[PDB]
């Protein structure tokens, strides 16, 4: 099919793509020091000016995203495997076996309310599998008690809907929380590229995210991904 | 199943990485303005400052590779969407007789062992023009006297060999020399190359010459109708 070699020329873009990000991430870094080595010069080379102050905090912001972006870069390259066929269950009942055992060493529940079944996917199975990872990690970490996975499915994809008891995001920071960095004040107070890289991964594999109330209280995260045919 | 939902998966495909680059940019940016505005605002209120003027260079310099970055993403998608069947000789002739002509100004003598003849390929004839063009452009650079291009072909497809007399480069740099603005002493050229070569479902080899300075090797399979 015409579909089919559209499919492979992007997956092949996507790669090259990928090896860009990580590659340049590396190289960021040589400027920014020589940068950093100049703002270290007049530190002392000249007064402890509250503008050289300025300049630094600025250069500290652009140092910490750097670091961020070659910790993420690292994996985005070296976990990147070629796409095959993979069952629903097969795929993530690991991920949610010890998601449940994380739970209880926290006092807090994992209740799966509808299992993955043999629903065929087609993708990176570590990409697929370290998306639910991540969102299953965010609501280990900011749930109060109770954490809840429910799978759905349909002649054109499977729904996974992530429901935590935790305290929620607002509705304007909810349409942010997927953006490179992006970290709520309540966070704040954690790279902010977890939810870019699960974001990023779903829409290569022709699906969406969406963040939502939860009926729990807190934050609700639903993925939907295609069928494969 | 639907064209519409055909449409929809290629466009989150098409998509996904870009808005990732954009965004991570734009995110970087924030920063990098406000300190290229800070930098600006004392180089004003004094001139003569060497430490000042550095800071300024740095920042532009990180400026410049993120739009770098973003030019070959744009690149990228071009890569995939536009894609035509070309013949091997119209495709890298040119290419050839202006090296040919750029060796000579130099003093240097550049060598076609064997020609490009008319092989089908399947892809963007620009990213394909300027893979070669990158590694001769840098045979002509580094070499000491003498460039060498060789084309081989099978039924499989089109194997390109660039050499040169120059320095080469170390086994150990040869693993890095396809990063992006990397040196040894843009930088971008043999980035270009490999994405672009493996874009096309290709490969390339950087290996020692038998000339005594830097072996190239792409390959690219044959368009079969
Ligand atoms: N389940 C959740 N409950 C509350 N806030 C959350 C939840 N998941 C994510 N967030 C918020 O969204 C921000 C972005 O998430 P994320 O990309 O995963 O960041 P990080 O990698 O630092 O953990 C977090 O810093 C946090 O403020
Ligand atoms: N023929 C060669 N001989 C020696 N070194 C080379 C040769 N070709 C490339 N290099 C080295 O590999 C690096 C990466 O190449 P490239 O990306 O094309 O950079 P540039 O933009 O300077 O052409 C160059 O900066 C150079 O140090």
């Amino acid at each position: 099919a015409s579909f089919n070699q559209m499919v492979t020329a992007l997956e092949r873009m996507m790669t090259s793509q990928q090896r860009l990000l990580s590659d340049i991430s590396e190289e960021l870094r040589t400027p920014l020091t020589r940068l950093q080595l100049g703002t270290a010069l007049l530190r002392r080379r000249s007064g402890e000016s509250k503008e050289l102050e300025r300049i630094e905090t600025e250069a500290q912001r652009l140092d910490s995203m750097i670091n961020d972006l070659l910790v993420m870069s690292r994996n985005q390259q070296k976990n990147a495997l070629v796409s095959e066929t993979i069952k629903a269950n097969q795929l993530w009942s690991e991920v949610l076996d010890n998601a449940a055992f994380e739970a209880e060493q926290m006092g807090k529940s994992l209740t799966v309310n509808f299992p993955p079944g043999p629903w065929p996917l087609y993708g990176n199975p570590n990409a697929l599998e370290s998306a639910l990872e991540n969102i299953v990690r965010n609501a280990l970490r900011y749930s109060h008690t109770k954490i809840e996975v429910g799978f759905a499915v349909d002649k054109d994809g499977i729904t996974i809907t992530v429901d935590d008891d935790g305290p929620g995001v607002s509705p304007e920071d909810r349409e942010q929380i997927f953006r490179p960095f992006y970290r709520t004040d309540e966070a704040r107070d954690g790279t902010g590229l977890g939810l870019a890289i699960v974001e990023t991964a779903i829409q290569q594999h022709r699906g969406w995210v969406k963040a939502e109330d939860s009926p729990l209280g807190g934050l609700r995260l639903v993925i939907w991904l295609p069928l494969y045919k």
